[PDB]
């Protein structure tokens, strides 16, 4: 069955702290609705924890605490967790984006300093029920890189991330192997080739391994569901994320494998902001998407929750002012609170 | 004394490694003039290695073992550090820019985690003489730094500083104090107030603390002496960096507290690379200054040194192509080389 079915998405007590900032910007320009939204997101409004280093295995005990907090003040939690720390990370940068590389023991140093301690906390947390996305856009770069530094650490990568999952197999912890988003491996010539790379994966991970599922739209901005894509999915059976979602589980059935999906829906770009699907860092003009939900209305994907903290850049790209990856970026926290889903308020 | 007299600045293996993408560039183009340039920066040319977060603890350790590896066959190394990684780091920006924060515990975490096991690992090697920059541009953002978040930070920053100088008091290390560049702090109005911070800064560290001095320039692009200096510094008394110098050592003279100065000359900016002088990304044009010696012409100035690795990208900023901080960027080594320094052949 579903993991979310009846449980809430536990709330990131770090992004909450940091959207506090954004709140108080609102407030310093008389902007009460904008500054009680911000307040609804820092509250109600469950977001995935990024364990994107070895020194943020720390959050992982906070995520925890929390999640034992909630549930003694009477909720049902369950805790999004992002395992992303591969060697060589991102390959089509060039370099790895992370701490990590396969030319510095890269592979052995994942699998020691950084999959077990995160495993081993997870483990003694038998109270505690996880969501764990597996290295967001890691199969994205294997389908589709073509060069040197990619094809290296292909095949390293493939086996860090069955070692990841072989270390995650447990009743209270849920994977979901990440897959990208529609625009980069929904095209129809891309899709089967995901699925294999998924298969080759899980063979690695080990006979008995399992996943519930899959992740898409991590840190991207498609909508889950519209009868009006823009204009640059002209030609894929994948626009939306819902159809993307439904096309890679009908090519996974096929080949026996799970078919399940987590949609993240942290940001929603508007009509227009972009000229190319490919565009991905601090995206403008974009807002808040729909909150965490299990009513999706669509039987392979298993919830619509927030995966990016909106307000994180990307990167010293995209919107001006924005500063390097993961640092605080708060005028685009200020957008997104403006074209804030209707739900939040 | 002077602690580089008749020593070599370390070569830093890391970047002489990532150097060698660069020597592959220039030879797959047919120009083996500035492949060899290259190869004379890879192994002799000494760069200071960068202690950035808890994780490149483990970098202290491998400048340990290639200096005990270099004195071996017969040479007399002194190994650079940088200690970089103070709560609220580089507070103008109004968000730590490395991973400890005040408000997680940050002042503890660097003493516990960072700076303890920084000196404990120095004080086993007393064998091997170590010069270590301690947190670059901290005093610039406590003299200047008026924003909120900054005036929140400075109480608990000055301890910090200050617990690390305590900590690593040893015949065998040899602490240099970042003073920011001439740029920042050198003007009148900010050389006393400059002078001031250090002297509160030394105070903390306790009654019988020592420090050999500071350290300028790093990561700029200011030359160490010209008679025909960027007009941008017109009206400034220090308008190089050996001017710098002497007006920091004039100033401190005067109070009874340190005045030697090691400058970093890793990249200098070329005519008309900048039209304000807080320009900092990824400057263009720049070349490789002169490489480390103790022939520095001014009594205040211990040594000319690399700290910042040139190559290392500033962020994503500056000049086409450029990655996040700290990611190669081998256009921009190319650059450097054929800028470089008549020394470099």
């Amino acid at each position: 069955g579903n993991p979310f079915s009846g449980r809430t998405l536990l709330v990131n007590s770090d992004y909450s702290s940091k959207l506090d900032q954004t709140r108080q910007a609102f407030l310093s320009r008389g902007d009460q609705t904008n500054a009680a939204k911000v307040k609804y997101v820092q509250e109600k409004v469950g977001t995935f924890y990024w364990i994107s280093n070895i020194f943020l295995l720390r959050d992982i005990d906070v995520a925890i605490q929390n999640a034992r907090a909630a549930k003694a003040r009477g909720e049902n939690p369950i805790v999004g967790l992002v395992l992303y720390n591969l060697p060589d990370r991102d390959c089509s940068a060039g370099e790895s984006s992370g701490e990590l590389k396969l030319s510095q023991n890269g592979l052995n140093r994942y699998k020691n300093e950084y999959v077990n301690p995160f495993a081993q906390k997870l483990k003694a947390a038998s109270d505690v029920q996880f969501a764990v996305i597996l290295e967001p856009d890691a199969i994205g770069n294997m389908v589709t890189g073509t060069s040197a530094f990619c094809r290296n650490a292909r095949g390293p990568q493939q086996e860090a991330i069955g070692y990841a999952i072989s270390q995650l197999q447990a009743s209270h912890i849920h994977l979901y192997l990440d897959v990208a988003n529609g625009g980069w491996l929904g095209w129809a010539d891309k899709l089967e080739p995901t699925a294999q790379e998924v298969a080759t994966i899980l063979q690695k991970a080990g006979n008995n391994a399992k996943i519930r599922g899959f992740s898409s739209n991590v840190s991207n901005y498609n909508p889950y569901s519209t009868s009006n894509p823009p204009p640059y999915t002209s030609g894929s059976p994948s626009p939306d994320e819902s159809r993307y979602a439904t096309n890679i589980a009908n090519a996974m059935r096929q080949r026996g494998l799970p078919t399940q999906f987590i949609i993240d829906q942290s940001r929603v770009a508007l009509s227009g902001a972009r000229s190319e699907w490919g565009q991905w860092c601090n995206v403008n003009p974009a807002g808040f998407g729909q909150p965490f939900t299990t009513n999706t209305n669509n039987p392979n994907v298993d919830a619509i929750v927030w995966v990016k903290p909106g307000g994180e850049s990307d990167g010293q790209c995209g919107m001006g002012g924005a500063p390097a990856a993961g640092m605080w970026f708060d005028a685009y926290a200020q957008m997104l609170t403006q074209n804030a889903h209707d739900e939040i308020a």
